[PDB]
């Protein structure tokens, strides 16, 4: 048993919600929340934003003392750290962002990092600001992670048409 609660359950692993991941994070306080990170770990938008900001900058902080240290993660990739306020640790993981032109097959590589980790509280990789079709990173999450995944989506209308579509 875990603390997640109102989730729609997709299959076996995978669960669903319509919520805002900060205030889902803030309430749970799961061991892992995922960042839909880029390279640099440089967050200024979307669900990177909005994590850091919950933070305080101290998510930033950190990130950029990771990046003086390690140089940049790879598309594909993705970083532990600290989960300051919202979780016990952040996995800053990199989707390929279609609005940088990067090959949407590095979104399985991207999902491959959850499966280091038992229970997670994510995002849909590559979605949002970073121009992949949901309903495609969601297959995509079902087919790839065999961890548990408690997915929250931000936006009602995409999260009923994501459960409507859902095969
Ligand atoms: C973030 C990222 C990494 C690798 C996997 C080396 C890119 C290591 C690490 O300790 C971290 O905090």
């Amino acid at each position: 048993v875990n603390s997640f609660s109102g989730y729609l359950k997709l299959t076996d692993n995978v669960y669903i919600k319509n919520a805002d991941i900060v205030e889902e994070a803030k309430k749970v306080k799961p061991t892992v929340v995922v960042n839909a990170a880029n390279v640099y770990l440089k967050h200024g938008g979307g669900v990177a934003g909005a994590l850091n900001k919950a933070t305080n900058n101290a998510m930033q902080v950190e990130s950029d003392d990771y990046i003086a240290t390690n140089g940049p993660l790879k598309v594909g990739g993705s970083c532990v750290l600290s989960g300051h306020n919202l979780a016990k640790h952040c996995l800053h993981v990199v989707g390929p962002n279609v609005n940088k032109g990067e090959d949407i097959q590095l979104l399985k590589s991207a999902y491959e990092n959850f499966n280091q980790h038992e229970v997670l509280l994510a995002p849909l990789l590559s979605a949002g600001i970073f121009g992949a079709d949901p309903i495609h990173s969601l297959r995509v999450c079902v087919d790839t992670v065999r961890t548990n995944v408690y997915l929250a989506v931000f936006d009602k209308n995409l999260y009923d048409k994501l459960v409507s579509s859902f095969l």
